[PDB]
């Protein structure tokens, strides 16, 4: 065996290393090259290590798979346990105080430790259900939702009314750019949605922009923030990952709570009908969130799209669930090659149920949610999404994921793109 | 028009007319017409329609030109600050406040510019294959940005 020793040594030989090299940005390309190979032996071992220690490593952060963490408790606790496995919130730190442009790729560690995780048919479902209990936040907020129907958010408003949970995307200055603060919104929100038995179902829009572009219009979603990521403010595990095992899994399969009320022993997740209206338009993270939906309308000037076919990174669950809904030509045509679907040709309504003029919007609206008030709508859409998604599916997806978008996340092309925007 | 009549020595030598509601310029053969009310969308009124069909008329007995184009130019208005606008239709400010006129403007373009469009403009017997064509036509290209 001996791989850890050898990971051990291989994280000391880069940790030192960077100390007596200079500041990232002012190194010479032989130095860049030290670097460089330096964190791909560091990072070679680093799955080698979990190829074969990964369930182990797992056992003992999860007491045997008998405490859920989420995912941030999980990397966490997986720095102190096992170091140099994966960076400690001190190295993070210094990483997140840097554009993308400079950063060491830290986060990479944790995309080889969530991918081997994930691969696990023992630790992966187990770090699943983790994602799907309720967000501590969500608790605390709960019996106050209950009794006002009201939760101003910093990036959502979300209001209960005629047993409709309405979450509405209010970020008005910047069309609703998604970013961290907005995806822990999002979750609280679909969790307080889900948990509130006097909501029966979901209804995601967006609100007015301020924007002088915009001002007075809805917008639904301009996708993740660009200036961020440029920044160096996206986090992988997060932004990137949380979504994909949080609310937007929530959307699909509810949330799994504790054995706390009649009927768990048939289900144990809370679930409920989500609806979704587009104004303006759905970009990237945004457009990923509609094949997600019950029910998806928009108004007949909008479009969908992701855009970043050339140097963007992976569009979330997209290369998933876009095959399901478009066939593979049409899905390759969206994401490899960018094209944009506008909502009144033929194969908007692959992804769209109905298009209707903005002055007959809100009445469609309306009327589409109380067509899934019932309890055979809850059977049926349980049955469905069962159907069209398995739970190896997901998991063995965003396993690869895990990876794959740490390691676009600081690819050279991506990184200029975003600095241009 | 005879003030088309006026300007077409002008445009035979510099290629370009700046009016108050158009901007035509000759480029490749191609009689370039641009609505340019940046602050209101391209709204329609009587200005507007001497313009057109002054320059459909430059456009119709320059020999220069063989195609002619009519496109939207950039909006100034803060709504749509650097995109094109085709047209928003008729002045409703204008209608409203009384300066619309049947004659001048109603009429004007339907038996004017539009027909000219489609017909060309009728000349003076004055140039050989008259006899065969008395009107000068050429075709269009229509560009539509916005609405
Ligand atoms: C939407 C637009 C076409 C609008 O054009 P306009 O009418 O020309 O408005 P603009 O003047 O450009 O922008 C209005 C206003 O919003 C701001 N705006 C618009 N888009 C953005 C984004 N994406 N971020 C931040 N701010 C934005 C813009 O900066 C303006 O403010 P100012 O800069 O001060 O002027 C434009 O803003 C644009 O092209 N945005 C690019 C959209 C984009 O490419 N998003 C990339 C999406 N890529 C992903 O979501 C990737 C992703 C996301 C995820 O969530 C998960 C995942 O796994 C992967
Ligand atoms: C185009 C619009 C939808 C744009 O919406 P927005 O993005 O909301 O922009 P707005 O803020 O409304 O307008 C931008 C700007 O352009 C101005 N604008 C827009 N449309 C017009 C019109 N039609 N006239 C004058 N000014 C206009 C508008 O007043 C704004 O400036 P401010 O008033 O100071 O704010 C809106 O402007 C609109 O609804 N215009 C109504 C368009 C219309 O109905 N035209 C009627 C057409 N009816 C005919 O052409 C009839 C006709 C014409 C003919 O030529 C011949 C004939 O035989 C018959």
């Amino acid at each position: 065996d001996g791989l850890w020793a050898a990971l051990t040594e291989a994280a000391a030989s880069v940790e030192k290393l960077l100390a007596t090299l200079p500041e990232h940005g002012a190194r010479s390309s032989a130095e860049r090259a030290e670097i460089a190979a330096a964190h791909d032996a560091a990072r070679a071992l680093r799955v080698r290590f979990l190829d074969t220690h990964a369930d182990a490593v797992y056992d003992r952060l999860t007491d045997h798979r008998r405490v859920h963490l989420r995912l941030a408790e999980l990397v966490e606790a997986a720095a102190t346990a096992f170091p140099g496995l994966v960076p400690t919130q001190q190295q993070l730190a210094v990483e997140r105080s840097l554009p993308q442009a400079a950063k060491e790729g830290h986060e990479i560690d944790q995309g080889i430790f969530l991918r081997a995780v994930l691969r696990s048919p023992l630790a992966g479902p187990h770090l699943l259900d983790a994602m799907l209990r309720p967000t501590p936040r969500a608790l605390e907020l709960l019996p106050e939702f209950v009794r006002t129907g009201e939760v101003e958010m910093e990036a959502v408003h979300l209001e209960r009314r005629d047993g409709v949970a309405r979450l509405t995307m209010c970020r008005d200055d910047r069309l609703n750019a998604e970013d961290g603060q907005q995806v822990d919104d999002m979750e609280t929100a679909v969790d307080l949605a889900l948990l509130d038995p006097g909501v029966r179902v979901g209804l995601l829009r967006g609100g007015v922009m301020s924007h002088p572009r915009y001002r007075g219009k809805r917008v639904f979603s301009a996708g993740i923030n660009l200036k961020y990521l440029s920044q160096g403010g996206i986090s992988l595990v997060d932004f990137l990952m949380r979504r994909e095992l949080g609310y937007i899994h929530k959307l699909v399969r509810g949330v799994l709570t504790n054995d706390d009320r009649p009927g768990w022993w048939h289900s144990p997740r809370i679930e409920k009908p989500w609806v979704a209206a587009v104004d303006g338009f759905a970009i990237g993270g945004g457009a990923q969130l509609l094949l997600v939906f019950d029910r998806v309308l928009a108004s007949s000037d909008a479009y969908f799209s992701l855009p970043a076919a050339k140097e963007g990174i992976i569009p979330g669950a997209a290369n998933l669930r876009l095959g399901r809904f478009a066939g593979p030509r049409v899905s390759r045509q969206v994401i490899l090659e960018g094209r944009r679907i506008w909502a009144k040709e033929p194969e908007a309504r692959l992804l769209v149920d109905e298009v209707v003029e903005p002055d007959e919007l809100d009445a469609a609206i309306e009327r589409s949610l109380t067509r899934l008030d019932g309890d055979a709508v809850l059977a049926n859409r349980r049955m469905l999404n069962l159907a069209d998604e398995s739970p190896d599916g997901f998991r063995a997806y965003m396993a690869e994921f895990a990876l794959m978008q740490a390691l676009r996340l600081y690819g050279h092309d991506v990184i200029d793109k975003v600095g241009r925007f």
